[PDB]
């Protein structure tokens, strides 16, 4: 029959559960000068964590995957918010001067991470047409609101305890309740994935080979470098915005130096409550202009996705010499290109479904999102430290000259931001014929 309350808290508990994943994901980020000032480190080694842990999840997403794919499914899940959680409770006990540890820390955290977005979501497709599509709707949304709070929780358990070191204590608690009911909720161990009718196989494929086709699709490159592209530039400035902020505060000479107050905490929850906010006006304003444009052209989705990119690279190129004077004009900056660069995340899977065949589908949700790691934000944040200490070198130690160079390095992100704009016209160019190519195809194999 029909589980009564079973189908509706699995997805309760595992949405809490992603909201906590990306919590604990961004609550290292958003206390990074307490980091900073604690370790002695410059910037490469603040950007260090996140690219570690960037390049660990990477790594780790694919075995997970396999792993899932045919072992048991929810003790792999419990295990590994019991890993992470654990990981993230025992790095806060560091001292000063094994900063290399703390590192290593993240790489394991980036491996639990990596266990629950790849096999989460999955268990959902287990359970549930239109109720499907609304929880997956739920539980996609569920990542604003928890990049929000890790870093509303952050700012405010720094400000509060006056120490930065129960930042990181306090997160993985509802971790170590909420996986329990994840053993104990959860209906049933593992179903579907029962494709193989007949005998114990149906359609294995070969993997390589449908691949050798993909990169002939023209469309489907250049929107997936598109989205290697947005990556970087959303991994660099929401690693590096607040420390921004905080600098540009402190050489306007509005509030006093760290350590003195518990330094920069509004700007971190202000930061917080916009990029909430944005997630959900960004995906409402993209839906609606796709919406509003298909009924006038084919080439909808590209098109606004190239428009939506070039808006939101002239509101960050706007934002960087607006901070100088004053920090309204920059929220409101940071609120334009926040909306302007998020308006393109569903579009960017739906034209990925709307080009390529459904059998080499999964294959490709894979293949790209390898790649939307591998340009992006696997060492954005240590290339803007690198670039950061290298002007830095060559100059006089002064906070203004700390802000002007952080600033001059964050003026990477439009260049790349007006390439992948670049790119989405290229997909724009020939995404009619290449959908009328896989139209052909697929209407001509049955
Ligand atoms: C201007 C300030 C910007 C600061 C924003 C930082 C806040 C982070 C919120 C978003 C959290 C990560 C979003 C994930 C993006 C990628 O996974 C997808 N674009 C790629 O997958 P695919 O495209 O294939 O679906």
């Amino acid at each position: 029959a029909s589980l009564g309350r079973g189908r509706g808290a699995a997805a309760a508990i595992l949405s809490l559960g992603n909201v906590l994943n990306y919590l604990d994901r961004y609550t290292v980020a958003g206390v990074l000068l307490d980091i900073q000032q604690h370790f002695g480190v410059k910037d490469r080694g603040a950007g260090l964590l996140q690219s570690v842990f960037i390049c660990s999840f990477m790594v780790a997403a694919p075995i997970f995957g396999y792993l899932g794919d045919r072992f048991n499914r929810k003790v792999i899940l419990s295990c590994g918010i019991f890993f992470w959680s654990a990981v993230t409770f025992s790095s806060s006990f560091i001292p000063q001067q094994y900063f290399w540890l703390l590192v290593l820390s993240r790489g394991l955290v980036g491996i639990g991470e990596a266990s629950y977005s790849t096999i989460a979501p999955t268990i959902i497709g287990d359970l549930f047409k239109n109720t499907r599509t609304l929880m997956l709707s739920v539980f996609y949304f569920a990542i604003p609101l928890g990049s929000g709070l890790g870093y509303i929780t952050g700012s405010s358990v720094k400000q509060a305890a006056g120490d930065w070191h129960w930042a990181l204590r306090v997160s993985p608690v509802l971790g170590m309740i909420t996986g329990t009911l994840i053993l104990i909720l959860v209906p049933a161990t593992k179903r579907g994935h029962a494709d193989q009718l007949g005998d114990q196989l149906k359609a294995r494929t070969s993997w390589l080979r449908d691949m050798k086709a993909l990169i002939r699709n023209r469309s489907y490159v250049f929107s997936s470098l598109a989205t290697s592209a947005v990556s970087f530039a959303t991994g660099a400035l929401g690693m590096w915005i607040p420390l921004y902020l905080h600098r540009a505060q402190v050489v306007q000479k509005t509030a006093e130096t760290c350590n003195s107050p518990p330094c920069g905490a509004k700007d971190s929850l202000i930061f917080g409550a916009i990029t909430c906010f944005t997630g959900f006006l960004g995906v409402v304003t993209g839906a609606g202009a796709t919406r509003w444009c298909r009924l006038k052209t084919q080439r909808a989705d590209p098109l606004v996705c190239a428009v939506g990119m070039l808006g939101s690279a002239i509101f960050i190129c706007l934002i960087f010499v607006a901070a100088k004077s004053s920090i309204v004009g920059a929220y409101i900056c940071i609120f334009v290109g926040e909306t302007l660069l998020f308006s393109n995340w569903a579009i960017t899977a739906d034209i990925l479904m709307y080009v390529v065949i459904p059998t080499r589908r999964a294959t490709a949700v894979a293949l790209q999102s390898f790649t939307s790691h591998l340009l992006g934000d696997a060492g954005s944040p240590y290339l803007i430290g690198f670039i950061s200490d290298l002007i830095r070198q060559s100059t006089k130690d002064s906070p203004l000259w700390e802000f002007l160079s952080l600033g001059y390095a964050l003026m990477l992100c439009p260049f790349v931001v007006v390439l992948g704009g670049m790119f989405f016209l290229a997909t724009a160019l020939f995404f009619v014929s290449d959908r009328a190519r896989a139209e052909q195809q697929v209407n001509q194999l049955a």
